[PDB]
């Protein structure tokens, strides 16, 4: 089983978060390839693996805006090789906001209407994701039976 994780992070929280899934999944014996996505390019960047993670941040407070590395991606999302391909989301924001997580939707629904398999619905981080290492462990764990 082949990986790949693309994750936007700011201050890190979603870099550390695609870090703890990265080591669950190599330890679970897949091959993991891990890019940040301020520098990865859109096309084709899907093919050739078996899962594809996407982490993204949620900014914007009064609207909903995506970590500011994934915009590029996102924006040339057809161009990935989505269609049939397994994947699932995952991303950190905080609860008192009115859109909390508002990009791991947008990425989700993205994906789906691209005809990409979702196998696990999105993490949904509230607070410093180091706070939550064992729920993002267990989200891990299901994705790798969903597929
Ligand atoms: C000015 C500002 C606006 C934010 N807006 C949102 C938001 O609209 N929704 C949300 O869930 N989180 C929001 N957040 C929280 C960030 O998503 C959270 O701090 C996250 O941990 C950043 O992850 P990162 O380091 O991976 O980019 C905001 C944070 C700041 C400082």
């Amino acid at each position: 089983a082949k990986a790949l994780i693309v994750y936007g992070s700011t201050t890190g929280n979603t870099e550390y978060t695609a870090e703890t899934i990265a080591r669950e999944l190599a330890d679970a014996g897949y091959e993991v390839d891990s890019r940040d996505a301020a520098s990865v390019e859109a096309g084709g960047l899907f093919e050739g693996f078996d899962l594809v993670l996407l982490g993204c941040s949620t900014w914007g407070d009064d609207c909903i805006e995506l970590q500011d590395d994934f915009i590029p991606l996102f924006d040339s999302l057809e161009e990935t090789g989505a269609q049939g391909r397994k994947v699932a989301c995952f991303g950190c924001g905080d609860s008192s906001y009115e859109y909390f997580c508002g990009a791991v939707d947008a990425i989700e629904e993205k994906l789906k209407n691209l005809g990409a398999e979702i196998v696990q619905d999105g993490l949904r981080i509230d607070g410093d994701p180091r706070a939550a290492r064992d729920d993002i462990v267990g989200w891990a764990h299901d994705v790798r039976g969903a597929i």
